[PDB]
């Protein structure tokens, strides 16, 4: 009961158009490629053969392309089309770009939200999925359910750029956590260990991380008591990574990394601080 | 009982000796800083006048002391009594270190486990907790008296294996964590309170569950790059990059990890899965 467009058909869009569909929304869609759109238009949806006539055809335009850049090649030479149309960037691209899009859309007479899905083609319209949102909260609560088609709808704030930084953060805290595991085994796999062996070890090392919330209450105080797990404590065992690694003959650069961030905030007078405190160097460019 | 000796009482060596007491064993201690032996010998521990004498009171010897450094400081002077010595050594230290000390071990007659205790001293004594050990089997078989600690965790007989276990979770302890506080950080430039991001973060820990995959793709040496590969991935970081830098946050953290994805491509993997960045992992520069 909403008629929607979906500017770009990679993986993703394929993805959401189709659920678009599947939830019966009238779906328009547009591609450099079309090939990509023949699988839909045979499912029932309609191949524009222009980005102006995509963009008339639905006021809510949503946009899953690689990147902004992507974008301004589709939409600027449409930039008169944009008027009245509510644009949802959902593609992958820093907060600053966000906001310079939010700024271009509005002098083009378009309105602007910023998404940043949390799922894999695949996962888009499972309960599992859910989407980073932020700009006028209006014209979110005003096209919120034929979002929630997608995933779950989670507002994070006004700010153009800030569901980008939640995304971003996230997928922080993914690869640097992904390379954490791989590195870690190589370090065993360097005397025979298969990855399969260590698998449970590394699996229940994150299930052990449940003092999240004591970190998070100690950074939102600004205030990282000592007791148990001073950050000179963690700089000394960094240090044992660094030498293990280099004597079984992988990489290093990853436990340095970590090992010069360590040094960095025993420098700073942390040393004695939880290693909580380390925030304070990770926040202070070097 | 078994009689069993304890050399280190910081607060790790202090809450053992009390497991190894409280389950009835006899315990002899030393310290070079002998005051930190006072509440333990007030509740039936002997403190050993020497360290050679700590050494003779009993046949299995649990060492828990800064590094292996501070191991050949307090045991050379003594080394004439390590003969028919069980040494449990479960101070943190590289493999190599461990394989080092397991060979003058038995140059003095001494047997020697390496251990790694992967809980803080609270945690000794609960069944929850664990150590790896490694070194000859016969002698951790032998050796009941060290699950009162925790679990018995037994990874080999290279005595090097036990710490090269406990150095890799805490490779994966102390980036993990390190990655945490970055993305903290990063949400925080705009006000954003980390008790608002933390549930998302957990719920991204939560969603590894693909890890097994990853696993079977690194013991198989495939990484078929179909759905998520290295330079999906590294676009991904470049992104995280620059908005550390917008931010103006730290980006050292997200350049590490960019460099060796850059590296991974470099070498032909970028159309293969992300688990091909193991492949510059397990080499140097
Ligand atoms: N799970 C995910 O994959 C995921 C998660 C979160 C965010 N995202 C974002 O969503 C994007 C799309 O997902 P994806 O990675 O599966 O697909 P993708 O390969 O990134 O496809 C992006 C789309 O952009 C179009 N495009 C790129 N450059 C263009 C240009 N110069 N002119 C016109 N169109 C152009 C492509 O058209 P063609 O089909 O003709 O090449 C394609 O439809 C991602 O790149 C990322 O930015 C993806
Ligand atoms: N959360 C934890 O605490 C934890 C968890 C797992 C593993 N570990 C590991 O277990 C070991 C013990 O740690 P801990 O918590 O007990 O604190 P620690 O400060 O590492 O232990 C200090 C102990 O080593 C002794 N020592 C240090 N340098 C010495 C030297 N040059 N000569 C003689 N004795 C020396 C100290 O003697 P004095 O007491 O006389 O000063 C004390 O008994 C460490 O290797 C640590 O990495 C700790």
């Amino acid at each position: 009961n909403q008629p929607v467009t979906v500017i770009g058909l990679g993986p993703m869009g394929q993805a959401m158009a189709g659920a678009f569909l599947a939830a019966g929304h009238p779906v328009t869609v547009w591609n450099r490629t079309p090939s990509k759109a023949d699988a839909l238009v045979a499912q029932g949806a309609v191949r524009a053969a222009t980005v102006a006539e995509a963009l008339a055809a639905s006021e809510l335009v949503v946009l899953s392309l690689t990147d902004y850049d992507a974008m301004y090649a589709i939409l600027e030479p449409a930039a008169d089309a944009l008027a009245g149309r509510v644009l949802v960037n959902l593609s992958s691209d820093t907060p600053e770009r966000a906001r310079e899009a939010a700024a271009w859309a509005a002098e083009h007479g378009a309105r602007y939200l910023t998404g940043g899905v949390m799922v894999p083609p695949p996962g888009i319209g499972t309960p599992e999925a859910y989407v980073f949102y932020s700009g006028p909260r209006e014209v979110f609560e005003a096209h919120r359910a034929t979002l929630a088609v997608l995933g779950g709808t989670d507002y994070v704030g006004e700010d153009p750029g800030l569901a980008q930084l939640y995304y971003q953060a996230q997928l922080d805290i993914f690869w640097t956590t992904m390379t954490a595991y791989l590195h870690a085994t190589a370090l065993v796999g360097s005397e025979g260990v298969p990855a399969e062996e260590f698998l449970p070890y590394a699996t229940e090392m994150f299930d052990s991380m449940s003092f999240l919330e004591e970190m998070a209450e100690q950074i939102d105080a600004g205030e990282y008591p000592g007791d148990e797990d001073t950050l000179a404590m963690g700089a000394a065992g960094v240090d044992h990574i660094v030498h293990a690694s280099r004597d079984a003959g992988i990489d290093t650069a990853l436990p340095e990394a970590v090992k010069a961030l360590f040094r960095r905030a025993i420098a700073a007078g942390h040393g004695e601080d939880s290693f909580t405190s380390l925030i304070e160097v990770l926040r202070k460019p070097a």
